[PDB]
């Protein structure tokens, strides 16, 4: 094992809609577990007690390197939650860098709507910053430990691929140039808590929504591999849905389809992709008055579920914009913590369309970009 980037290519798996996971080991001797990759939280936590949905769990008693921190912890996500006991142990990523680190681990003893029946993961790796860690920001997140204890550079990249089985790559400590095409375009990380960014403009089929750009970032915009959907603030959501409805009005949809509560189905291979618009999100750039855009295909926001059946993967939010897994899919996303920026490029595993392509394009000029941030 060398820790070379090729060794990390294709190291992610998942079941559709159930999250992307990476293989990790905890303890001595090493206990193998599959771990959800979550850029939207900052705690490393594993099942540590039997649960109807867990096929295996962390057995602290069998680890000679386990150290109790004698402190309890709970984490409330949007719907799911867990509580457990804090400890430290030795952690490796088999298809990752050739290193072992001692990291904080929350041993989950009780949970509510957290684990998923048949997901094949037993834990969560929160890759965001200490500021949002529980119980508080003194609990050092895994990636901070990794960088502090080793020579692994302070960055990682994610290539989330489509299809049902899903796959992808987490390149730890760098950028693998075989995984994307064209140029990487970078947006600043506004604040190190969530991976917070600033959207400066939104277009749907080349037509500007013409909203006050503050609305796009009310009350924040984040990049979150642990959230499935594109989530949009109420006002933006309504404008977007009105526009997508009108673009696709030649077709008949249930009312609860647009709410994400119903499926729409078409005769296998007759999905009318052309009637659903592309969405362009413009992100603040690296230089003065400069931005770039990422363009989202309808194949990203109509999520296939088991004729071809789809859920609407844009949902209303009262907690800000979330660029979830459906947005990240078909892009190569670089979380360059070292230079406080997030990079985007067209992925090698790009989502196909007959006549359109997901794109990352620039430079664009955009005045008063700082006004777009919510305060
Ligand atoms: C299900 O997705 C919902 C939106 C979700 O809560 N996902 C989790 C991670 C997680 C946890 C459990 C299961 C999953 C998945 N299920 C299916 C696929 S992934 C994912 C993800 O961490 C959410 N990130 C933000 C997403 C937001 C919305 C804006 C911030 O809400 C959150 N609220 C609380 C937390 C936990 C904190 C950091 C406060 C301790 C985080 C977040």
């Amino acid at each position: 094992k060398k820790g070379s980037f090729v060794e990390m290519v294709d190291n992610l798996r998942g079941k559709s809609g159930q999250g992307y996971y990476v293989e990790m080991t905890v303890g001595s001797p090493p206990q193998t577990l599959n771990i959800l990759v979550d850029t939207g939280s900052s705690n490393f936590a594993v099942g540590a007690a039997p649960h109807p949905f867990l096929h295996r769990y962390y057995q602290r008693q069998l680890s000679s390197t386990y150290r109790d921190l004698r402190k309890g912890v709970y984490v409330p996500y949007t719907q799911g939650k867990w509580e457990g006991e804090l400890g430290t142990d030795l952690v490796s990523i088999p298809h990752g860098p050739n290193v072992t680190v001692r990291a904080n681990i929350a041993a989950i003893t009780e949970s509510d709507k957290f684990f998923i029946n048949g997901s094949n993961w037993e834990g969560i790796l929160g890759l965001a910053y200490a500021e949002i860690a529980r119980p508080d920001d003194s609990l050092e997140p895994f990636f901070d430990s990794l960088v502090k204890q080793t020579h692994v550079p302070n960055l990682f990249s994610l290539q989330l691929c489509g299809a049902a089985s899903v796959g992808g790559s987490m390149i730890i400590g760098g950028i693998d140039h075989s995984l994307y095409t064209g140029s990487l375009w970078y947006t600043p990380i506004r604040r190190e808590w969530y991976y917070e960014v600033i959207i400066v403009r939104v277009e749907i089929n080349g037509q500007d929504l013409k909203m006050d750009c503050k609305e796009y970032n009310y009350d924040k915009s984040i990049v979150d591999s642990g959230t499935t959907n594109l989530r949009l603030p109420k006002k933006v959501f309504e404008a977007a849905v009105k526009s997508i409805k009108a673009a696709s009005s030649t077709e008949k949809f249930p009312d609860g389809f647009w709410l994400g509560e119903q499926l729409v189905c078409w005769q296998a291979g007759t999905t009318p992709w052309n009637i659903f618009p592309v969405i362009s999100l413009y992100l603040m750039g690296e230089v003065t008055n400069q931005s770039f855009r990422i363009t989202i295909l309808p194949q990203q926001y109509l999520r296939p579920v088991e004729d071809d059946c789809y859920k609407f993967a844009i949902s209303q939010s009262s907690t800000g914009t979330v660029m979830g897994a459906v947005i990240m899919e078909g892009f190569y996303v670089v979380f360059d913590r070292a230079r406080k920026r997030i990079g985007f490029a067209v992925s090698a595993c790009h989502v196909h369309d007959e006549f359109r392509t997901a794109a990352v394009e620039g430079p664009f000029v955009t005045l008063d970009m700082e006004d777009c941030g919510y305060n």
